[PDB]
């Protein structure tokens, strides 16, 4: 689990939306495995605006942050899932690290802010979905 909270927007993984998430709906997109829902109050993170391939990343799994090394954002096949059938997730980066399927929404920073969050993985690889070229998360 795990959301980023920007202005007045929550962007979370749109396989772990809640039904509050849906009711205040801005944006969704399935082939990226992001939502971002509308918030009353204002949000306490700041978005990176850069082409960083190194950073930090929360690992739930192992109550610990682990420095990665991240391909860049783009599209790989994933493997069908209880939520999604297999496809394309596009905007997606890897690495080698940690991670389980509760690792999802685990925040991947580098020096300049939020890069994006824990979206998939398996036998020593962790992917995020990048969120950087989301420019109207900050107006
Ligand atoms: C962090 O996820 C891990 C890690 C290790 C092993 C397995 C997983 C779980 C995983 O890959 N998924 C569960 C949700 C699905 C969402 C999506 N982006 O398509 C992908
Ligand atoms: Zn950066």
């Amino acid at each position: 689990s795990g959301a980023i909270y920007v202005g007045n927007y929550r962007v979370v993984n749109r396989h772990l939306a809640t039904h509050n998430d849906w009711a205040n709906l801005v944006w969704e997109d399935s082939s990226r495995d992001l939502l971002v829902s509308s918030t009353t109050a204002q949000g306490c993170d700041t978005i990176a605006r850069c082409d960083c391939q190194t950073g930090v990343y929360y690992c739930s799994s192992r109550r610990k942050h682990y420095p990665v090394s991240f391909s860049k954002p783009s599209l790989i096949f994933v493997e069908a899932s209880e939520y999604y059938p297999a496809r394309y997730q596009s905007h997606l980066m890897l690495a080698v690290g940690h991670s389980e399927p509760g690792d999802c929404g685990g925040i991947l920073r580098c020096q300049h802010g939020v890069v994006g969050i824990v979206s998939t993985g398996g036998n020593g690889l962790v992917g995020f979905a990048d969120v950087r070229d989301l420019l109207w998360l900050d107006e």
